[PDB]
């Protein structure tokens, strides 16, 4: 559910 604000953004299925 959380996701990072990068390029490309990052995110996980947490």
């Amino acid at each position: 559910g959380f996701c990072h604000r990068s390029y490309p953004p990052e995110c996980w299925p947490n």
